[PDB]
């Protein structure tokens, strides 16, 4: 089998990417941001605290003739954006574009942080990370991707991430229309359950390449590209008037600026990130002041191949019993 679903920007930034997911039978369609930076699949539900929803479509599992509760089990989880969510759990059956599977693990909020219920168009997460980071207590339970595997043509998902503009998660094949030339791929150590792989260098627009390793993760659920200081240091120091600003948490630059891209290398390959990637516009509502695309990951202790990278690539999380990552120019 395979499944093929579109994926579409939050908003004009590109903060984050949702996916329509069908639960339940009738199908119940709710629009979930895939990332591959955990494993718990959760939604808004019936369930979840009243004054908490604030816009999203929730699932209603007394209203699916196949959902049935998970006797015992909750869940409860903490992103790196300091956000959080937490309930109990049904099976139920899933499927994204064209993709089914049966008895998946359906997350039901009975609480959620304030920036979920403050950003009405993500009605949830699914997660893609390794299995063994899902939440789920006492028994622990299994990503959409795991327990799709078995049924897939080949043990792979794709993410395709377009810059102000849709793009595609693929499961089960690859096509090799959406990408030009080769792709390469690169190692991937399931240590801490996430796609974490080891980056081999990058350069600042024009400059040259500098060969270095960068330990970090792909994680399409988070928007930014988070980085060491040295490297980071070195993007800035090119862009007239940028400053890391305490006060507003990061980097910002001139609005004026036209910024540089930024390549990161994958094995003797490389991946350009064109400058207007690394904007994200002003850090308020008529400020001139804007926020960088490229971040310092010093105190979080892992660096992040977020959207700002990922959306540079068409990129492959291949799920064969030894996984790796691939990524290709598109």
């Amino acid at each position: 089998s395979t499944g093929s679903a579109t994926t579409t920007p939050i908003d004009s930034l590109d903060d984050a990417y949702i996916t329509p997911v069908q639960i339940g039978t009738p199908a119940q369609t709710l629009n979930l941001d895939f990332d591959t930076g955990s494993s718990d699949l959760w939604v808004f539900s019936s369930e979840t605290t009243a004054s908490e929803v604030d816009g999203q479509t929730i699932y209603t599992p007394s209203k699916s003739t196949t959902a049935k509760l998970l006797s015992g089990a909750t869940w409860s989880i903490s992103y790196g954006d300091g956000s959080s969510s937490s309930g109990d759990v049904y099976t139920d059956t899933v499927s994204v574009g064209g993709l089914t599977v049966t008895g998946q693990a359906v997350e039901s909020a009975k609480k959620v942080s304030s920036s979920f219920t403050e950003d009405s168009t993500i009605d949830g997460l699914l997660g893609l990370a390794f299995s063994t980071l899902n939440t789920v207590s006492p028994t622990q339970q299994k990503t959409f991707f795991d327990n799709a595997k078995a049924s897939l043509d080949s043990p792979v998902f794709t993410a395709d991430l377009g810059y102000h503009a849709p793009g595609t998660y693929n499961f089960g094949f690859i096509d090799t229309t959406a990408y030009t030339g080769s792709i390469t791929y690169t190692a991937v150590s399931t240590k801490q359950g996430f796609w974490e792989w080891t980056s081999t260098g990058y350069a600042v627009g024009s400059g040259t390449f500098k060969s270095t390793s960068i330990d970090g993760i792909a994680d399409t659920g988070t928007t930014l590209l988070y980085l060491p200081a040295t490297v980071v240091s070195a993007y800035w120091a090119q862009v007239s008037g940028a400053k890391s600003s305490s006060s507003v948490g990061g980097y910002v630059f001139p609005c004026s600026a036209t910024l540089p891209s930024f390549t990161f290398g994958v094995g003797s390959a490389r991946i350009v990130i064109p400058g207007d990637y690394i904007d994200f516009g002003p850090i308020s509502t008529g400020s001139s002041s804007c926020f960088g695309g490229i971040q310092s990951s010093a105190g979080i202790g892992i660096n992040i191949f977020g959207d700002v990278a990922l959306k540079a690539a068409f990129v492959v999380f291949n799920g064969a019993t030894t996984p790796t990552l691939g990524f290709a120019s598109k």
